[PDB]
């Protein structure tokens, strides 16, 4: 459980974390992009919508980040075939960036989100420093497009995992 060694944002505040986040980069060993997150607090848990533009069409996936009893630590419960996904919001100033850790089947990934572009060089370097500390190489870092985002899908392109 590599993600259990990660400290969540102290006194994580869902209210300040709410809103829109843009995916900047992902560090993962896991073997059409431009992603956007819409976060809305639901008491203790967080309702999370993910939007991705594929071949011009915007798709939306509605999920629920369940409260795990530790502020800043969430759980995307397993969905039969889909293994459970542990989520941790580590570093974040709520106003410009967020570094999140995800774990599935014991495999840790690190994601960098921003409120708007461009992201500061300091945050980018910080993220890179966190990626190597998670035992991931520079070649396991994937930077997403700064163009191609979308944040609205019609009823025919919405997947509800809630």
């Amino acid at each position: 459980s590599p993600i259990s060694t990660i400290q969540p944002k102290a006194n994580f505040d869902a209210q300040q974390f709410a809103g829109t986040w843009l995916l900047v980069a992902v560090g993962s060993a896991a073997r059409a992009e431009a992603t956007t997150l819409h976060v809305a607090p639901q008491g203790t848990a967080m309702a999370v919508s993910t939007f991705r533009k594929l071949d011009g069409i915007c798709w939306q996936v509605r999920q629920l980040y369940g409260d795990t009893g530790v502020l800043g630590r969430f759980l995307l419960q397993a969905r039969g075939a889909r293994g459970a996904v542990h989520v941790v919001v580590a570093e974040t100033d709520y106003q410009s960036f967020a570094v999140l850790y995800l774990e599935r089947a014991g495999q840790l990934s690190v994601k960098l989100y921003a409120r708007s572009l461009p992201v500061s060089d300091s945050v980018l370097s910080g993220f890179e420093q966190r990626v190597q500390e998670a035992h991931l190489t520079e070649d396991q870092i994937f930077y997403f497009p700064k163009y191609g985002f979308c944040e609205a899908a019609d009823q025919f392109h919405v997947l509800d995992e809630v």
